[PDB]
């Protein structure tokens, strides 16, 4: 039986047993006092001490979130579906720490992603036990909120100043880092990853001068502050919060009273009003996002990177291979889970006027002209697998690259990857391919587990990556170095170079979506 004194107070763990081995874990350590009565909206406050013995033996609750149900019953939507209790009370976190006690072990903080608007650590594909065991590293998650209780912004106003889920990561980071110890860990060794808006999230945390000192490396799946769908404006913060105001009847003339009107509406009245607050959405639309509130962030994101105005360090960055397909069977006509999904030149038209609505139509006409120039004419799939990379290429891919383009110019190591393996257990349509998601498991290293029925090749793959994820922790650098593997090359801005990961093999290529990018990063702007 083993206690662990935090310096908030003592907190019993429990034991596992891992691939022949045990791992501790400390399921649902509370990091914040709960945001509720007078702290909802507000950025979270301090944990009160107590002089008990927390047992942390259970994943906490999830935050306040609307949840998936365009597919009941349908494991591919509901893994991502939150499994614990939904409540205001959610501002909790775990600890991975493998046994017996290391001394001075590397730390992986990992952040949920779910667009800012869905999304709980306690997620069996984040499952760190795997990590714990196998690297001999320290995992820890944590949950944050989400929607408009984690991001509504009335902007100067400190009652809802927006990015509260954002202060929810970095006071957690600031946990491990008065604690971690305790546990065996090296607050000086610790490495932020995520995956979609947590790796926005993380992205962030590059800039936030708040974030600076609570961690030392960074890596980013599938995401990026300045993918088009991450950060929300002040202007749009304000006509979202104040709509909602509207929908609940909260339209007050004080600023400040209109809320403390929301403060007094239920949970549920703010989650099913949440959509509405834009008047047209799409697929990836994020509500209640990341605000420019002189505080976590000083200044819009994009003039602090483009200017150097970032921690520098170490990033590790990368996307799939099919991120965009995922978005279309929940929106573009024709499209289903269910069937090929071969659709016409005129379902592909207005699958661009789902997810470009107040795009032009010379805009949406050079979207198409970039993207129907086929190797081969009478492939019937063509139009769908347009439409895929197209959403895939401008909200994932492009402004991942874009990133560490602008990241490397000012003189850090970045390492980019992309994954090409569809896992033998996706639950998906074979259509959808290396769909948005769908690495993670291989990084916590779930198909290490024979049991689990993933293939043989998949076991390796997973084992290469999670020690390519616990050397860039531990030293700073993606490498497998023992079974002559291929050596990954450091993404230069004149070269860009990146390395495919996959079963088969893993090579070196250069200038990932060479063409598609340039239309998306330099041409669609000024259209
Ligand atoms: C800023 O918000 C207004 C408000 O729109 C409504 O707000 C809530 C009450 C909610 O019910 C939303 O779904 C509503 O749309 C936007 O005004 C609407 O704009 C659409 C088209 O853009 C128009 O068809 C509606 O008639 C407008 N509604 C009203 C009440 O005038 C407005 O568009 C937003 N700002 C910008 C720049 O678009
Ligand atoms: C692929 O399937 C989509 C999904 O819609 C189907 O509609 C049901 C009636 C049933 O047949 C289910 O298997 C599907 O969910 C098809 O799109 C629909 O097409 C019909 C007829 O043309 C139209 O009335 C609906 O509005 C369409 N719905 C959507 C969401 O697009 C599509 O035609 C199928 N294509 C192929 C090649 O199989
Ligand atoms: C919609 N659903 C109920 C499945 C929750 C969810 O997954 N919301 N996610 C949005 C998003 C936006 C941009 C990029 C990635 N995701
Ligand atoms: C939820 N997730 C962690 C996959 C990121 C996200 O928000 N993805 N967005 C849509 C989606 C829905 C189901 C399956 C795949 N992608
Ligand atoms: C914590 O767990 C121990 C072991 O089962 C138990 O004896 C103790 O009463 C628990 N404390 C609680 C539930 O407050
Ligand atoms: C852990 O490592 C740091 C350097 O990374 C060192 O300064 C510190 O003293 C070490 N602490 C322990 C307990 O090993
Ligand atoms: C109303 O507005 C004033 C300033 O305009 C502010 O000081 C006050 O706290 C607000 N709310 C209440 C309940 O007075
Ligand atoms: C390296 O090869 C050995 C022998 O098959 C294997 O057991 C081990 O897990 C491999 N390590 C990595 C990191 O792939
Ligand atoms: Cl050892
Ligand atoms: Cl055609
Ligand atoms: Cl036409
Ligand atoms: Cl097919
Ligand atoms: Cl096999
Ligand atoms: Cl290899
Ligand atoms: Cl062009
Ligand atoms: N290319
Ligand atoms: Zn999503
Ligand atoms: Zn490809």
């Amino acid at each position: 039986d083993i206690i662990i004194a935090t310096k908030n107070g003592k907190v019993r763990g429990m034991q596992l047993t891992v691939f022949g081995g045990t791992v501790t874990a400390f399921l649902g350590i509370p990091y914040a006092q709960p945001p509720l009565g007078r702290l909802r909206f507000k950025k979270p406050q301090s944990l009160t001490k107590w002089s008990d013995i927390w047992n942390a033996t259970k994943y906490a609750n999830s935050c306040c979130q609307n949840i998936d149900q365009s597919f009941p019953g349908f494991h591919g939507s509901e893994m991502w579906n939150p499994n614990t209790d939904l409540s205001e009370d959610c501002l909790y976190l775990n600890v991975w720490i493998p046994a017996p006690k290391p001394k001075n072990a590397t730390v992986l903080i990992w952040i949920y992603g779910g667009g800012f608007q869905t999304g709980t650590s306690s997620l069996h594909v984040y499952d760190g036990k795997f990590l714990a065991r196998v690297e001999r590293v320290i995992v820890v998650s944590m949950n944050y909120r989400v929607g408009a209780l984690g991001f509504l912004a009335l902007p100067g106003n400190p009652e809802a100043p927006g990015n509260m889920g954002l202060f929810d990561q970095q006071l957690a980071l600031q946990w491990v880092q008065k604690n971690i110890a305790a546990f065996g860990g090296n607050p000086k060794s610790v490495t932020l990853f995520g995956e979609s808006a947590g790796a926005a999230s993380v992205s962030l945390h590059l800039l936030s001068p708040g974030s600076h000192s609570l961690f030392t490396r960074a890596i980013l799946q599938s995401g990026s502050f300045n993918a088009p769908w991450a950060v929300t404006s002040l202007y749009e913060a304000r006509n979202r919060t104040l709509n909602l105001a509207k929908l609940t009847g909260c339209s007050r003339e004080n600023e400040t009273e209109i809320i403390k009107c929301l403060r007094n509406k239920d949970p549920q009245e703010i989650l099913l009003n949440e959509a509405f607050v834009v008047p047209y959405g799409t697929p990836l639309s994020v509500n209640f996002g990341p605000t420019v509130d002189g505080d976590f962030l000083t200044d819009m994101p994009d003039i602090l990177l483009e200017l150097g105005q970032f921690k520098k360090t170490q990033i590790l960055v990368g996307v799939n291979k099919d991120e965009g397909t995922a978005f279309l069977v929940y929106g573009a006509p024709g499209f289903s889970k269910d069937n090929n999904s071969i659709i016409t030149r005129k379902e592909f038209q207005e699958g661009l006027k789902i997810f470009f609505p107040g795009v032009s139509e010379f805009g949406k006409e050079s979207i198409l002209f970039h993207y129907t120039d086929w190797v081969d004419d009478q492939r019937p799939e063509n139009y769908r697998e347009a439409l895929g990379d197209v959403v895939g290429d401008y909200n994932f891919i492009c402004p991942a690259l874009e990133f560490t383009k602008k990241f490397s110019e000012w003189g850090n190591n970045a390492f980019f990857y992309y994954f090409e393996h569809r896992s033998s257990k996706l639950p998906w349509p074979e259509w959808m391919g290396v769909m948005h998601g769908y690495e993670i498991e291989f990084v916590f290293g779930l198909p290490l587990e024979r049991r689990d029925q993933y293939t043989k090749a998949e076991e390796i793959l997973s084992r290469s990556i999670v020690k390519r994820w616990a050397n860039f922790a531990k030293y700073g650098n993606p490498q497998e170095t023992q079974n002559q593997s291929t050596s990954w090359p450091v993404f230069k801005s004149t070269e860009q170079k990146y390395l495919t990961l996959n079963t088969e093999s893993t090579r070196i290529m250069t200038k990932l979506r060479a063409q598609q990018c340039r239309f998306w990063t330099s041409f669609f702007p000024k259209v």
